[PDB]
């Protein structure tokens, strides 16, 4: 018989969904070089991904609308695009289907899309095929779209440091951790808000969820109390797979300046590329990284040296590092890495976490906040910015606790114990080896 198994893939096509549903995607398209895989993507997230790029040969790239019309200027906020995207509904998704129905001359079997691309579930069901929704976000931040109304009503009623006991597993998380997004009515709300608050009603939909974690670090009654609203739930290792990774030059030396530090000793700084920072913040960190004394690597974007202090990186040059970029794998593997100061992005986190690198976070934006409470008050990995933004004297404390005190020695053995845990879930024996298997055999099945 002729294998005609064709699985379409659509990532939520923006930034940092896009690496690890192509890690996904790699990762079954070698386990099963038979099977059809197409990418359904926009010009730019294709750009993103598979410019400088080789793809095994069952993967096909297809290109879709953007949802903005040519002569259109978003205005610089990180939710425009976003419903500019979604708003192209699943019509648009549909002429990606085309696409690759008319190149692999195979309807489509299966879909897999990241779970904020709502509109490819009515595309499935369309086509009557299973629905295989990922999730590249905080995992634990599953549990808030089922609750969205007591939540709510928490956070208008209750303290801002109330918790949230009625998730189960999740009782450490706060009213003040919750996505704003999830909480704005009316003109504030959004298309991506509203689509987002949606996915109590889309996930249960899904064949399964596929989560991009460890099993072994979600608290086990928040895993059950998932297990308990989906048909099913699916942990596959983030970890990247040999063909995502593409071989870089370190052009400012980051590894070979690692080398010359003593272990634990550095801080490496960055804090995402989606938000910009409040300017007063980045002024802040500068003061509290000089007046600590300890080495830094600093991955910060160009556009913000001009509103660095006069002198600041000059007067640290013997003992730090300010740079455009960095390989964050490499360097959060560095054994001379000892915190890392981040805005908790969900593939930060896991790096970080799979390292062994303790964290001090300042949360900006989205689910970041859910990543910053569980690091800080479940795994205890990790302690939130002393005064919840960024502040010199705070973060000077913070980068003492951490670094060098014996206060901090808790959170520090709690990291290697954390990578442990990531290294033997990652082992043939993790439950995201049984789960990719199980995925594989959907996927074969449909
Ligand atoms: O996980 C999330 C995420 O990735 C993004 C995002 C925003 C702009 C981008 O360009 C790319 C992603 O927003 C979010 C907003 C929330 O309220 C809750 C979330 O969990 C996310």
């Amino acid at each position: 018989m002729k294998n005609k198994q064709h699985v379409a893939i659509f990532p939520f096509p923006f930034g940092s969904h896009l690496p690890p549903l192509l890690n996904l995607v790699l990762k079954l398209a070698h386990i099963a070089p038979n099977t059809s895989f197409s990418f359904i993507g926009t010009h730019s997230s294709n750009a993103f991904l598979f410019t400088k790029r080789h793809i095994p040969n069952n993967i096909r790239v297809f290109t879709i609308s953007d949802g903005i019309p040519e002569g259109h200027v978003p205005a610089n906020n990180p939710i425009e695009k976003l419903d500019l995207f979604l708003s192209t509904g699943p019509d648009n998704l549909r002429k990606g289907i085309e696409l690759a129905v008319a190149e692999t001359k195979q309807s489509v079997t299966c879909i897999i899309a990241d779970a904020f691309v709502t509109s490819s579930l009515l595309v499935a069901q369309t086509l009557n095929v299973p629905w295989i929704a990922f999730w590249p976000n905080v995992s634990c931040s599953l549990s808030l779209y089922f609750n969205i109304d007591l939540i709510r009503d928490k956070c208008s009623k209750d303290a801002k440091n109330a918790t949230l006991d009625f998730l189960p597993g999740l009782s450490k998380l706060r009213v003040e951790d919750v996505p704003q997004d999830m909480l704005d009515v009316g003109e504030k709300e959004t298309l991506f808000s509203r689509t987002l608050n949606s996915l109590g009603v889309v996930l249960p939909q899904a064949k399964a969820v596929v989560v991009n974690f460890f099993a072994e670090l979600d608290p086990p009654l928040f895993v059950k109390y998932m297990r308990s609203k989906l048909q099913s739930l699916l942990y596959v290792v983030p970890l990247p797979c040999p063909q995502l990774l593409l071989p870089e030059i370190d052009s400012n030396g980051c590894l070979s300046w690692l080398d010359s530090k003593s272990s634990r000793s550095v801080a490496y700084v960055c804090f995402g590329t989606v938000v910009s920072p409040p300017p007063q913040e980045v002024v802040a960190v500068a003061e509290a990284l000089e007046e600590s004394g300890f080495p830094f690597v600093w991955a910060l974007k160009e556009s913000l040296l001009s509103i660095l202090p006069k002198g600041f990186v000059e007067r640290t040059s013997t003992r730090g590092k300010v740079v455009s970029w960095v390989p964050q794998s490499h360097v959060l593997s560095h054994g001379s890495v000892g915190v890392f100061v981040t805005h908790c992005g969900a593939n930060s986190v896991m790096e970080s976490v799979s390292n062994g690198v303790p964290m001090i976070c300042r949360p900006f934006f989205g689910d970041q906040g859910i990543a910053a409470r569980v690091i800080q008050d479940i795994w205890e990995v990790g302690v939130i910015v002393e005064g919840k933004v960024f502040t010199k004297n705070g973060f000077v404390k913070s980068l003492n606790l951490i670094l060098v005190q014996e206060d901090g020695k808790k959170i520090r053995d709690n990291a290697l114990k954390v990578k442990q845990i990531v290294q033997d879930a990652v082992g043939p024996h993790g439950q995201a080896a049984e789960d990719f298997n199980t995925l594989v055999e959907v996927i074969s099945s449909s």
